């Protein structure tokens, strides 16, 4: 409902504040929807403990939120999520590469296909290179070229791929006009330290506040349809801080707070990607018997032939005067168990 929308939201935050333990102080960027829906979808061929770590590790509780339910609602998202939108390209889908040999349950399959926007292919992983490859270059084209070279490195014992994409491409309700951008000015990376971009530059009126709890200052950019930026531009010294309260209760809090009026507005024009080795994260977090030789994924294939072994993510953002152009991949490894 609107409690799956703040259980997801708590997941971003709690793994975005993971990130900035593994790379402190360093550009930090991903699809919290994207990283949840391919576990999600992992978890519905997942059976007993396995697939309830899986949900857990989500943010789910299962008093609340009955396994079933945290099925539909995810389901229900996607398909809204995909949902044609007049002046909005978002889309995001997800492909299962299957090993030639495997055994996948004709349920599973048909399950993903029709409820959970997902394209199956029957993949040859002895050929592990063009295996590689063709995985590569289908996330590529889904992502309308912006995810190049997901999977880095595939083991050579690799007989199951699971794949998520998300492609976001979107214009300002108030787009920046381009003969007032700076060419050049200074944006700050650390105390002594300055780089040069590009500061598009309007004065319009929009959403904004100061929190006058967290000493950072929340700005909101709506794109044309159905979609917006928040900006959040801490005081300087109090990026930990903020960092620290990011949660849904403090988005509802802004939510309420946020007031339309004039404002006099620089905002960079930037490109940036991330990428994230999943594996070791995701276990910390809670996701333990899908790595084990005793994971039960008995609802994906007929003899509970694999587990979990690698997981990955990359997302890439450009921010210009027109308006945002963002993608993202997440990619699951199964070797056999
Ligand atoms: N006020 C305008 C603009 C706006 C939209 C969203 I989406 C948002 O982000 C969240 C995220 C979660 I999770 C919530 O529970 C809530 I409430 C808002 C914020 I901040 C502001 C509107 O309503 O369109």
């Amino acid at each position: 409902l609107y409690k799956m929308s703040s259980i997801n939201a708590d997941f971003a935050f709690n793994l975005y504040r993971r990130f900035t333990v593994e790379t402190p102080d360093k550009n930090i960027f991903f699809s919290p929807v994207s990283i949840s829906a391919a576990l999600v979808m992992l978890s519905f061929g997942a059976c007993c403990s396995t697939q309830t770590e899986i949900v857990e590790t989500l943010g789910f509780n299962l008093t609340d939120t009955p396994m079933v339910e945290i099925q539909h609602g995810f389901q229900h998202l996607i398909c809204s999520l995909n949902f044609p939108k007049k002046e909005l390209e978002l889309q995001i889908g997800n492909a299962l590469f299957i090993g030639k040999h495997l055994k996948p349950l004709a349920k599973f399959l048909n399950d993903v296909k029709t409820l959970y926007e997902t394209e199956v292919f029957s993949t040859d992983f002895s050929n592990i290179s063009a295996a590689k490859q063709e995985i590569n270059s289908h996330v590529e084209m889904q992502t309308k070229g912006k995810v190049v070279g997901l999977i880095q490195d595939l083991k050579p014992n690799t007989i199951m791929v699971l794949v998520n994409y998300i492609h976001f491409k979107a214009q300002w309700a108030n787009p920046f006009d381009p003969s007032k951008t700076e060419d050049s000015s200074s944006f700050l990376i650390d105390k002594t330290t300055t780089v040069q971009v590009p500061m598009m530059h309007q004065m319009e009126q929009y959403y904004h506040l100061v929190d006058m709890e967290l000493n950072c200052t929340v700005l909101q950019m709506d794109y044309s349809k159905n979609a917006l930026a928040l900006f959040v531009l801490p005081k300087e010294g109090q990026m930990e801080s903020v960092e620290a309260a990011m949660s849904s209760k403090t988005l509802k809090k802004w939510n309420r707070l946020l007031q339309k009026g004039w404002v006099d507005l620089f905002v960079p024009k930037f490109s940036i990607s991330a990428t994230y080795d999943l594996g070791a994260t995701l276990l910390k977090m809670g996701i333990q018997h899908a790595y084990s030789e005793n994971a039960d994924f008995s609802g994906l294939t007929e003899d509970n032939g694999l587990k979990l072994s690698n997981a990955a993510h990359k997302a890439v953002l450009h921010i210009g005067e027109k308006g945002t152009e963002a993608a993202g991949a997440m990619f699951l490894e199964a070797i056999p168990r």
